[PDB]
């Protein structure tokens, strides 16, 4: 499995030795975001990230993810929202070339292995859940097609709870990820839950959970298992109103995203769940066996065996707080040993 960091573009970023030695496999460069003058254009927001400091993390033996989209940009002519600028194109055809040639541009000049969907603004929702159109169509195009000329491209989503947690919705903010997991799965190295920053979501049982309390694993475990499994139309003999997501992928596609805490407990997200919660996570999901050491109240229908591991937003709160995250969950998210 995986320890996975985001690398804030605007910070110091922490020197390869000392990631690598803290037990970081994957680091995420955040962020490239999208010209509203070259539709299709991704422009370059990680002025403290240089291709010599990607060079010094490969020679670590860490791959390097370029992580799309995020919360907001303050360039001028730039936008976090995919529709605004897909819409802006000429046609969906000119904008898939386009973000396609600009994106292996920026993989070549700066030696990426990869990169990540973290669109949390205008990916809309067109045609139907199952067939479905504009945003979604476009974003499955380009990925499918960039993993199609290049198989050992790493490309990840990085999704929200309500974009992925079993819901009747099919909008920007409810299933969208799910449809388009559904359209790329074959493409996918992970989706990584963001397991904060959020209210509830249901699991496939129709109980609504949500990050606090951050003292049992019933969160993380449920939004995994949506990822993992259908969701059923019905529930104990009344209708969910689900969408129709079919699971097509594996254990090993699944990460699991939390904040790392600094040494002061500070935080760029909330609410911080300890190591001990997502130890355990990892070791319900792993054998769905309930104990002190694995599964709370909510146990997923089936063990899967060991999931693709851990993301923390973001390594400058690890840093701070001596790498606790990646050293307190190494063996687990790494080994699987978790227990």
């Amino acid at each position: 499995g995986r320890i996975i960091g985001y690398v804030p573009g605007w910070k110091t970023p922490p020197a390869a030795q000392e990631l690598a030695s803290a037990g970081y496999t994957h680091v995420m460069i955040a962020f490239g975001v999208f010209s509203t003058n070259t539709p299709g254009v991704i422009v370059p927001a990680f002025e403290t990230i240089t291709k010599e400091y990607i060079q010094s993390l490969h020679q670590a033996g860490i791959k390097v993810i370029l992580s799309l989209g995020g919360a907001l940009t303050s360039i001028p002519n730039t936008t976090v929202d995919f529709h605004q600028v897909l819409v802006a194109s000429s046609s969906p055809e000119a904008f898939k070339q386009t973000f396609i040639n600009s994106l292996k541009e920026l993989i070549s000049q700066y030696g990426f292995d990869g990169f990540d969907t973290d669109i949390e603004h205008g990916i809309n929702a067109s045609g139907s859940f199952s067939q479905p159109q504009g945003d979604i169509a476009v974003l499955a195009s380009i990925i499918n097609t960039m993993y199609s000329q290049n198989s050992s491209l790493l490309i990840t989503l990085t999704p929200q709870v309500a974009n992925i947690a079993a819901t009747s919705g099919f909008d920007q903010t409810w299933g969208n990820y799910a449809s388009l997991i559904m359209q790329t799965h074959q493409s996918l190295a992970w989706v990584g839950i963001q397991l904060y920053n959020t209210g509830c979501a249901f699991g496939i049982d129709q109980v609504c959970y949500g990050p606090t309390p951050t003292d049992t694993p019933d969160f993380s475990v449920a939004m995994a298992t949506d990822l993992l499994e259908n969701w059923p139309a019905t529930v104990n003999g009344r209708p969910t109103g689900f969408q129709p997501y079919i699971s097509y992928l594996r254990p090993s596609q699944i990460v699991i995203g939390y904040p790392s805490p600094n040494a002061s407990g500070g935080s760029d997200g909330s609410p911080v769940t300890p190591t001990t919660t997502i130890k355990r996570a990892i070791q319900c999901l792993k054998t769905a066996i309930a104990g002190n050491t694995s599964c709370g109240v909510y146990v997923p229908p089936r063990a899967y065996g060991n999931i693709g591991g851990v993301f923390n937003w973001e390594v400058t709160y690890d840093k701070n707080n001596q790498f606790k995250f990646a050293k307190e969950l190494k063996n687990c998210a790494i080994n699987g040993v978790c227990e």
